[PDB]
């Protein structure tokens, strides 16, 4: 049920949404982004590194993560 | 766009399966599994090690992936 995007880069981060199922979207925190702990609990299973930095307004169910982009 | 399940895994292996836009489902071959070479070109990005496995005709945008429990 839960699918994760293609990645996407550019000239500083690595990014990468999810989309969680609208089953699941009240389970997702509204006023606050989420930390690993919390959003391992919806069942995103992800590298670590992954940050959940931005709440995707127009469709809260996909989660938008990015990561570090090795190297500069 | 393209987007890749979740992860699970039996005994041996560790399986996953890409959803593909209806528009692109139009380029995967009925008769035959896909080769590495094949998948890339549509345009699944994935670690080599995994391998289109098993053709799916009743959802042609689906595609079941698989690969060996890592060593």
């Amino acid at each position: 049920q839960i699918y994760y995007s293609d990645k996407y880069d550019d000239e500083e981060f690595e990014y990468r949404h999810v989309m969680l199922p609208k089953d699941i979207a009240k389970l997702v925190p509204k006023t606050h982004l989420m930390s690993e702990s919390e959003w391992r609990n919806l069942g995103v299973q992800q590298s670590q590194g992954w940050v959940h930095y931005m709440i995707h307004e127009p469709e809260p169910h996909i989660l938008l993560f990015r990561r570090p982009l090795p190297k500069k």
